[PDB]
Formats: C-alpha cells, sequence, structure tokens
C-alpha cells in the first residue's frame, strides 16, 4: 500500500479518499427541436421576413439529411442465417472509420424505429402552439418538443399586439428569427457538421431554449436536483437521429447513463506540504491524485473527471501507466522522489490529517500555547509532528489548532531521511537539460 | 511517403486525409457600435439615470481616444520621394515593438480614412432610432449601426408606456444601462485596454448584440450559412479604428478573410489502435495528424487549428519540426516508435480502412461468422487483418462488419516486427526519469 | 543582469517592462441573493407552481446549511486564558484537511456576526418588492438584495396582466421560476456542494442577475470603470456565509482586495525573433516573461496571472525556480541556449527596441532608403542592426521604419557568436528521445 509513514517525512500527506465510478448502461428519452414555429396571430405581417427564413432553414438541414441517409445506406439488417442477430456495417462502402464512428453507425441504424415513430406525429409537431409540449408516439414513449421561437412571441408580441403596428411586427419578428438562428449555428453547428459522431450535453442544448435546461429534464421526467452526479459531470448527453427540411425539425435522443461503481477501485489524494532541508524549503513532486485497484497503483490524469463530494466520475476508465521510480514513492522509497526548491513566497506550508498536524516548523511560526513555548525542530529534521501528548492546542502560521494522538511506535523522527534528486520542470528548459545531457553521450569514447 | 504497411504491425492506421488550408487576402467592412442610445419617447423620466450613464461612457472611451491619437502620431504619409511609397513608422517615438503592432500601427493609419468617412455621418449616427441601421458614407461603403438598447427599449417599453409609471420608467432604463455598460465591458474590455493589437471576433463582437451575429452577418451583406468555414474558425475579426467621445461609439473595421489552399500540402489522420505483445496490451505513440508538404514530415499542433470535415483551416502556416525517431516511424522504420502499455479498460482494439478490418483479436474478440468459428491469432502476432478472401462477414466486438479484398504480395504476417521501446509520459515522471538516467553520467569515471 | 548585448546575437530582443503585484488585505460587503422572489400581484394565479418551487428550493438548500453547521462546530472562540486570542479549530473532528480549508473554516466562524446581524433582516429582505434593493444592518453595514425573479415579473408580466388570462400567468412564471433555478445550478452549482472552500467570481454572481455585474458594484458602493485591476484580474470574489431554507435565501460575503506593489520585484518580457545560420532559420527557445527581483532570476508562469498594461496581478506569487542552463542565456552566456529550427512559413523576423531595429535580413527583405540600396549581411552573421548612422528610413518586410542611434562601442558584430544546442519539444517526441538516449546508458559496459 501508501506506506504513508515514509511519505509523511518527505512533505506528502494522506488526503482524502474517493469512490470510482464509470459510466454504465444507459436509459433513453426523445426530444424534437423545431427550427420553424408555427406563426399563428402574427401571420398577416411577418410574411416577408418568414419566407426568407423557411429557405434559410431548408438550406442548413439538408446537407445533414443527406448525410444521414448516407450513413444508414451503409447498416443493413440481419435477415440471413448469421446466429448473431443484429445489424451489419458495409465496410466497404463506409471505407475509413474509427471503432467509434463504427459503433455509432450501427447506433444510429438501431435508433431508426424512434425516428420513423416521431415522423408518423409530424402533423402534430407542427401544431404544438406552446413554447414546450409533451406528445405521445405509437410506440408510447413520449416526446418533448421544444418550440422557443412560439416562447418568445407568446411573451413578447401577442400581448400586446395591440399597440404595435404590422411594420414593427415584421421587423421585431425577423429580429427574433435572426437571434435564434445564430443561437442554432452556436449550440448545433458541430453536430450540423458531422450528425453521426458528435454529441451535445444537455446544459448546451438547453442554450437553444433560454439556457432552461431544468424545465427540459422536468418534462422529460426527471429531477434537475436529483441527478447532480450524472448532469454535472456532462454524461447527460443527446445526439441527432433525424432531420425534416420541410417541418424544420431536428430529432434528437439524449442519453440518461447510469453510473457503475468500479469494483475494489479506490482514489487517494495526496496533499503535499514544504518541507525544511539545511535551512532551505522544498516540495516533493507526486501526482495529486493516485489510483489502487486490487493493490496495483496508476495514475488518474483527473481533469478529464468531475471530483463530487465523495466520488470521482469518469466518461470512461481513464488510468493511465505510472513510472517505476514513482511506484517507488508510493511504496515507501523515499530516495526516488524528485524534489522541488521553493521560490514562492507562499506554499502550503502544514496539513491536518486523522487529526495529526504535519508542519515545517522552519519556515512557519509553531507555538505550544498550554505552556506559551515555540517549538523547535533541529536543522537535520524535515517536519514536525504536533502531538496530543506534548499539547492539546498549538499555534500554526496565525490559526490555533487542537490535535489528537499519534499512533506509531515509540516517537516520530524525520532526520534519518533518503532525500531524493533535485528536479526543475518546464517544456523549455527540457529540452536544455536534455540537450546538455546528451552531450555526455556524444563525447563518449 | 508513410509507408503504411510498416505502420500497420505496430497498430497506427492510415485515417482520414484533409486539404491544409490559410488566411489570405482579406476584404473589409465597416461597423459602428453606439454605447450611448438616442433617448426618444423616454427623455421626460430617465434624464438622471442617462446623465450618469454618458459620465461612464466619456470615462470609459477618454483613454482610448488617447492610446488611438498617440499610435497616429507615430505614423507619417510618405509624402517625401522615398521609392517604396507608403507609410512611415517613427521607430525611434513607438520604442519597443513586435513586428504585429508595428504592422498593426500602419494599419491604423491605413484606415484612418474611413474613420474620417465615418466622423462625417455622426449627425445620421447619432439619430439611427432603430435596433441595427445600415447607411451610406461619401466614399459609397456601407455602414451598419447597432443600435442595441434603442431594441430594448423599442420591444419592452414603448409598446406599455402608457401602463407604467414615471418612476417605472427611469428605474427599468438604468438597470437595461447597466446591463449593457456590463456586457460591453464583458467583451470589448482588452480592445479598450489596448486597441491597437487586439482583435474581437463577429461571435464576441455580436455578444453586446444579443449574441444575433447572423443578423450583423446578413446586414453586412453576407449570409451565415454560407461564410461557415471562415466564421466558425474564428476568423471574421475586428478591431478599433476610431472612437467618439461625445457621440459615444467605436467605430469597428471587420475582416473577411479569404483562404488560400496550401500548394502541394496535405494533412493525414493517424488512427492508432492496441496490439498485442506476448500477451501484454500496448499502443504506439504518435501523433494524431501529420502534415506532408512536398514530400517533407512536420507536426502540426492542430488544437490551434479548425479540422472542418474536409479541410484544416489555420490563421497562420504552424507546421513545426520533427524528432528523426519520429519521421523514422513515418518512413516505416518500426524500431524507433515508442510504445507504451495499455491500463484502461477501454482503448480502440480495431480500426476499418479502405474497407479493411485491423483487429487485437487477443484483446477482443474475433469470428468469422460464414463459418461461425473463432479467429486465433499465435500469440507472436501483433494484429490481425480480416479478408474477403476468408469471410463476407466478421463479428468484431459486439459488431458485425464486411471487409474488402486485400492489396499486398502474398498474406499478411505481423509476428516478425521490429519493436520500438517501452515508454511512460507525465511531466512528473519524465522529471523522476530525466535524475535517474543522469545518475549514471554523474557517476562515470 | 539580463545583459542583452549577448542575447540579441540569437534574435532575443529587450521587450516591455512590467510591474509585479499581489492581492494584499481586503475589504469586504455583504450580499443576499433571493430564491424564492415575493409574489405580489401574480399570486392568485401561480400557486400551483410556486408551491413545487418552495420544495425544490428547501431541498437543494439543506444540505449546504447541513455543510455550514457542521463546520462551524468544529470551531470555538479563544475564551480561556489563551494568550494568542482568536479561534481553535478541532482538528479531531475535522479529520483530514489542507491549510486552505483549514483557513476557511476559521473565516466562516469569523463570518457569523454578519451572518447574525442579516438574519435579524430576515423580515426585510422577504419584502423588497425590488429587482435589487439596498437595506441597512444593526451593525449599519449596508446590504445589497438581489431580487432576480422579482426584475422579471415587475418588466414582462405586470405591465400587460390585464391582457394575460390567469393560465397564461400559470405558466409563464412557471418557465421563469424554472429558468432562474437553472441558472442558480450553473452558477453556485460547486459553491452548493462545497461551501466552505469554493469562492465564486463577481461576474459569475451576476450571472444569476442578467449579467449586470456593474449594478451589483454600483449599490455595493464601487464604480465597474475604477476597479479595472481588480475587477478583470478575478480578484473580486465571494464565498457563502449562511443559507436559509425557508425564507430561501444565500448570503454571500464578497471580497475587495488591495493590491500590494512587490518591492524591487520587475517582470520583463523578451521577444523571439528568427536569425540565421549558415543560410537556415533558427529560433531560440526562453520564455515570453522573466521575473527579476533583488537581482535573484525567476520563471513566472504567466497564464495564471493578468497582464494589464502596465503590471502583472497575481492572486498569490508564482515564481518558480529556472534551470543553471537556462539561466546561463539569461545572464549572457549564448552558449547554452537551446534553439529549434523554423519550419513554418511565418515567423517573427524582426523588432524594436529603444528605437533600434534588429532583423534577420537573410529570410527578410532589407533595404536603406536613403540609398535606395538592398542591405547584406554576411552568412556568418545572426542578426543585422539597423542605426541612424547609416540610413534614417529603412524598408523591413514590407514597411518602412526610421530608427535611433546605436549606444555600444564600435560597431555591431554578429558573426563570432557561440552558438547553442538544438533541440526539437513535444510531449510525444520527447518520449522517443529519452528512450533512445537511456539505450547507450543500458549498453554501457
Ligand atoms: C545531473 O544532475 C545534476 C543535478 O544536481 C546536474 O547538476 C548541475 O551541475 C552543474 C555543474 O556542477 C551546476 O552548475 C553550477 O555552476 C555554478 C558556477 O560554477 C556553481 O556556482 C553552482 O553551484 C553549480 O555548480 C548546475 O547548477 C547543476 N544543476 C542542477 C539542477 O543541480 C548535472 O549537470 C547533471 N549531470 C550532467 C553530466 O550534466
Ligand atoms: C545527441 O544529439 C545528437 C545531435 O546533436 C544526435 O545526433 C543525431 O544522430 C542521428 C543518427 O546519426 C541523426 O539521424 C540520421 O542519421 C543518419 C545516419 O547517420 C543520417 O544519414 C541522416 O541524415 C540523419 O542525420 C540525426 O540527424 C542527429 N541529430 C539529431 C538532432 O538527432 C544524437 O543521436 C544524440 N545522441 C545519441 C546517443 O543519440
Ligand atoms: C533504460 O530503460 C530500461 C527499460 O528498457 C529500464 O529498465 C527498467 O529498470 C528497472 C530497474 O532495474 C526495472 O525495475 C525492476 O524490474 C523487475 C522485473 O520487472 C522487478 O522484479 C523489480 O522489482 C523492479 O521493478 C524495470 O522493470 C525496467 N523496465 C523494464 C521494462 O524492464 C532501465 O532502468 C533504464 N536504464 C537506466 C540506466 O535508467
Ligand atoms: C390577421 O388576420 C386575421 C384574419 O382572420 C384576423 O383575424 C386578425 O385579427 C389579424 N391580425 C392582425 C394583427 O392584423
Ligand atoms: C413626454 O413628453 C412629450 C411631450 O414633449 C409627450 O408627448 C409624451 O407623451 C411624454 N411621455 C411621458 C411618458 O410622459
Ligand atoms: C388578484 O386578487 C386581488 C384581490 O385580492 C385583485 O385585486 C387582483 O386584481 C387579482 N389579480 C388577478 C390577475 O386576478
Amino acid at each position: 500500500s501508501l506506506h504513508y509513514d515514509s511519505l509523511s517525512k518527505v512533505g506528502i500527506i494522506k488526503g482524502l479518499t474517493y469512490n470510482y465510478k464509470i459510466k454504465g448502461s444507459p436509459s433513453t428519452k426523445l426530444m424534437v427541436v423545431k427550427l420553424i414555429p408555427n406563426i399563428d396571430g402574427v401571420r398577416n405581417c411577418t410574411q416577408k421576413q418568414f419566407d426568407e427564413y423557411k429557405n434559410l432553414v431548408k438550406n442548413v438541414l439538408e446537407p445533414v439529411k443527406l448525410a444521414l441517409n448516407a450513413m444508414l445506406d451503409n447498416v443493413k439488417s440481419g435477415n440471413n442465417k448469421y446466429r448473431f442477430a443484429g445489424a451489419i456495417m458495409a465496410g466497404v462502402a463506409l471505407g475509413v472509420a474509427t471503432a467509434a464512428t463504427v459503433t455509432a453507425g450501427i447506433a444510429l441504424h438501431r435508433s431508426n424505429e424512434n425516428a420513423q415513430a416521431i415522423a408518423n406525429m409530424k402533423n402534430a409537431i407542427q401544431n404544438t402552439n406552446e413554447a414546450v409540449k409533451q406528445l405521445q408516439l405509437a410506440n408510447k414513449q413520449t416526446l418533448a418538443v421544444i418550440d422557443t421561437i412560439r416562447g418568445e412571441i407568446n411573451n413578447n408580441i401577442i400581448p400586446v399586439i395591440n399597440q404595435l403596428s404590422c411594420d414593427t411586427i415584421g421587423l421585431s419578428v425577423g429580429i427574433k428569427l435572426t437571434q435564434y438562428y445564430s443561437e442554432i449555428l452556436t449550440a448545433f453547428g458541430p453536430a450540423l457538421q458531422n450528425p453521426v459522431n458528435t454529441r451535445i450535453t444537455i446544459q448546451a442544448i438547453s442554450s437553444v431554449f433560454n439556457r432552461n435546461f431544468d424545465e427540459l429534464l422536468k418534462i422529460m421526467g426527471y429531477t434537475s436536483g436529483d441527478l447532480y452526479e450524472i448532469l454535472h459531470s456532462g454524461l447527460i448527453r443527446g445526439n441527432i437521429i433525424d432531420v425534416d427540411v420541410e417541418a424544420g425539425y431536428i430529432a434528437l435522443e439524449i442519453e440518461f447513463p447510469n453510473l457503475t461503481l468500479v469494483p475494489n477501485a479506490v482514489v487517494q489524494e495526496l496533499m503535499p506540504i514544504s518541507y525544511n532541508v539545511d535551512g532551505d524549503e522544498w516540495v516533493t513532486l507526486v501526482p495529486r491524485f493516485v489510483l489502487t485497484r486490487t493493490t496495483l497503483l496508476s495514475n488518474i490524469d483527473t481533469s478529464r473527471c468531475t471530483v463530487t463530494e465523495s466520488s470521482v466520475i469518469c466518461d470512461n476508465d481513464y488510468a493511465l501507466p505510472m513510472s517505476y521510480e514513482l511506484i517507488g514513492c508510493l511504496q515507501g522509497d523515499t530516495s526516488k522522489c524528485a524534489r522541488e526548491k521553493v521560490v514562492s513566497s507562499y506554499v502550503p506550508r502544514f496539513a491536518l490529517s486523522d487529526g495529526l498536524v504535519y508542519a515545517n516548523c522552519l519556515n512557519t511560526i509553531c507555538r505550544c500555547m498550554d505552556t506559551d513555548t515555540p517549538i523547535s525542530q533541529s536543522l537535520g529534521t524535515t517536519v514536525s509532528l504536533l502531538d496530543n501528548k506534548k499539547c492539546l492546542v498549538y499555534q500554526v502560521g496565525d490559526i490555533l489548532i487542537s490535535v489528537g494522538s499519534y499512533l506509531g511506535e515509540g516517537e516520530y523522527s524525520a532526520d534519518n531521511v533518503e532525500l531524493g534528486p533535485p528536479v526543475v520542470i518546464d517544456k523549455i528548459d527540457i529540452g536544455n537539460q536534455l540537450a546538455g545531457i546528451n552531450q555526455t553521450l556524444q563525447n563518449a569514447e
């Protein structure tokens, strides 16, 4: 295991502990986003602006419909006696594709039944007359229809239509139309270029609906405060499954993935702090998080994942290999841990763990309050430990802290420690270092 | 060239292929953004809030007008006999500048005739009375005037002004004024510090106009769906060219670049996959994209560029040098390619290219469906090729795929392959590795 | 010092100079954000939607109130004779925490008097009836109350309530409620998970108030155009200090930090340019900025700081150590500077400094205008210097520039220069380089 005793002596302290979770088997819901609203009540005046808008919508949606049909043409159902019944990808026709694209092509074909079901409700979809509405399909799944422009009209024009001239109606609706179209190009643009591979988060989808993703979740059937783990990590995503160029709408399938708890896997945080070396201040280099899975160590690359209050959530397993030298450190060999000189005025100089306080008392104030006496650590010792045995309250920096009883054998000593090699890391001077060391090899004879 | 036979044996597969495009000679259009609206119809009530707002505008715009004049003072036209007729930078007065800043200072002076043309229309600019409007200059270029607050007032106050008390008018317009000013500080803030160097995308400009960049493009005369290559890569950019502190407006010149297709240059994607090594799973390290230009290889740094469906588009040529060892890989010497151990549960285990499937059948399921038979690859072989000759349909993983005819001499074998060295990369343990290897040199005698 | 003479010979030119500033002792202001508005005038129709909303607010705020109480339970005031009077952290109860979290826990307890003062005004806070309002506390500090939903209602519903049916009122307010709730989850989500450690910028707070941060600054008492140094660098931040689950409001304390000018510390920019080497084009690798503090060199990592027109502003001192080899360069030893081959078509080929122009005239046009004659630099020389002595105006590239008098002894020569080692840097091929060099060590015997 981590053997935290040997780590504490070089300013690495046992931090928080988190569960590891991964995207599991997903549930799905159907949604339709309308590009062309139902113009009822303002049809008399907006005719000139609306006819321009319909052409813009048709021109934008035609390439998408072509790309979708071109993908469906490459997938055929397993009607033959083939025992692994499913769908077959025509690899000779698709030409070049990653496993992701091939899987997405199959998933698009698998999603086509929902597209047909939605298409049979086109007459109802064109008649919603409300900012957002829920409909029932022949498959008895519910369909959420988004109608943002109808919301803008129902709230800003229809209530005051008596005070607005017909010219004003034309101009105002024209502006609202162009505004909405710019929203769609901002949010859906990538998917409109490549609809098979691209996915969109529910937040980004909701940017086309005044960022009101909560209303979308509510109408699909989920409470936005309950889904926090899935919602905030960006795992609630959707993709295009069909498009209609005459009705002007995009059919999206939204995915609500469950989260599988990874068995016997734990993410451990490490808290680095400064330590004394012959009066100088040094810090040990180790990643902020390390993943222990069935006793095996690994590096998480946590920036691509979400650190919740109690778990780390990832789109897929992101564990990376770790160099033998670093594993030495994480297994108690203090002599292999790279260390770096402190230059910044401010660097963390103490930490609390299981009620014990570890501190670099040669570079920060440390005083026993029960005896109003300063605590001195010999210049050989790296870090001091504050214990319940000597004092109940200690001053550290400008704060007072109360601490617990030491759990090891005898008493803690930090002088007989095998320090590691000094290192400096930046892209710029790594090059200089590499070149300089290679000159020795170039000169070897 | 890439010699993809030798690459496939270590799990690098021929991906998609793209044109390389660069920002060319630009067209330009003129725009004015007004900070101060025309207050007609609400002039009676808003006076106290409006007089504060004019002071805030003047205080913001004065330093910009100073910085602009201080730059124009350093550029003088070539009225003397100088044979390379143009404009002269007073380098002793400018003091310290990059080539970019010197060029932008010259371009500001070159733009100043448009500033004079706009300034002679100031009387009309102060009268526009519509949310966005087009004017004709004396030079018979058109000017787009943006007037966002007049849009807010025309839509939300004037239609209901009978129902609002005069105090309510004052408060509501004071809020709209402060809101708009906070938009301007968000979007233009950098350019208001440094107007010569700074550039702003048309999207970011449109954040001052309810994100409606489509309406801006329409009025400048271009259709937002037609410009996608230039628009979405963020190459439609503007900069400040003049400011008026009493009328309270910013004059912008917006740049619509052409794209030049780079001659005899191609960007090639490389798809990595896992492969077997004696029962372990390994991946080869190569960049996702490489650029071949007149048979020269180079590294693109593609994150700074846009990958469209059919081209890679860049603000400038970004080709970087490449290490001899990696060129070795990309010219078929398998022995120099660094390789990394797979630790994640998920890494891509097959890919499709020109209708062939390459797969790592010791680490994923592979079966011939025409004979309902599992496919075995001998433990020396890195990857298996799936061919038309044996089967028309293969299962790979949980998908079925139909595949094309092999094109080489004889039949593919992937056992006699010269593997490269094992590597682990992160900044931290690059540090540890560098120090540890250098101890051999430090000890040599 | 930097010894710019030796640097210019390898295409490194003296750039701009900036002050170094750090976050100092902060002032503070109090703010309350209301989740539940006062429903006056629309209470008849919205009852069904409002009762749902109150439950959502309570469910969201209860965990926050629990986490806050759980933190306050660990801090006790120094009522005993302890001489360093203040507050004591119960480290045995807190368990594991970084110095930052411990300090924030103490700061939360120190902030609790303001929480009590605000809580005694709860009856007034629930009655604001205006989009934003200022109140006076018993401590005579002013409290800013944000009431966004009341603003939306006062501007879009109450002025036209005669034209809206009761059903329409219910639906429209329901949409506004869900929209606002989604804004709150977007902006405050992180703080609602971990309220002790998390901080929010005034801009992000204002996202819950139609991005109108200017109005917030105005009501708290500061002018948004005057605070630019603190405001734009993102240093105006607030954190949660109390929450009420019945009134449904979040109490925030906002921090306005002063900026301390760091004594005898200067940030110096370095402008790299190409230079000739035996007809090839090369660039020297050095960081864009370097920090000289009391004659000591250091690396700034400027991406984490704000580069204003005249100063660099940072949240804390971020100076990092620098390798001896790079310090050699920055101290005049030209032989240690890593250099890289130019491949991109465009790289900066000239620069202006103190009125002198440095240019790579073997790779760019250079002509004297007083004599209409090209300037030739011998293939041994790296960079040419343009001086007042020979010409008053020089053409460089496609621009004309006037230059000053050389200040050194004799005349400038760039041939007898000790060039450094060639280097190539990327994460991918650093691995290949490291592996290849280590094979020599593996083979040494
Ligand atoms: C292997 O790693 C060590 C790390 O300790 C490298 O040490 C470097 O050695 C040089 C020369 O001994 C140091 O140069 C400095 O020179 C000045 C002027 O003489 C002197 O005052 C300094 O005290 C120091 O000796 C350099 O600072 C040092 N660098 C580091 C980061 O420690 C060593 O170069 C590497 N081995 C080889 C063969 O390069
Ligand atoms: C330490 O650095 C030097 C450069 O200063 C490295 O030299 C490199 O050596 C290789 C192998 O000779 C060169 O690659 C190619 O070699 C073939 C056969 O000699 C030649 O025909 C090609 O034209 C090409 O030169 C390479 O160019 C050269 N330079 C660089 C920058 O890589 C040397 O490899 C390093 N030390 C060790 C032990 O590797
Ligand atoms: C140059 O590169 C080689 C790899 O090609 C480095 O080899 C690595 O060296 C360490 C120390 O000998 C090995 O660790 C030990 O491995 C054995 C067998 O797995 C294990 O029983 C020990 O407990 C310990 O972990 C490491 O495995 C080995 N790497 C490989 C892939 O075999 C070598 O260290 C480098 N040379 C220098 C001078 O740094
Ligand atoms: C539009 O025309 C219809 C015709 O049936 C009429 O009922 C309606 O009042 C008209 N509306 C406006 C705003 O002119
Ligand atoms: C403002 O004054 C004009 C007369 O100058 C009047 O016609 C208009 O109705 C007034 N508006 C208000 C809101 O008092
Ligand atoms: C709501 O009820 C009050 C009476 O308490 C009445 O004065 C008010 O006009 C009503 N509003 C609506 C919209 O029905």
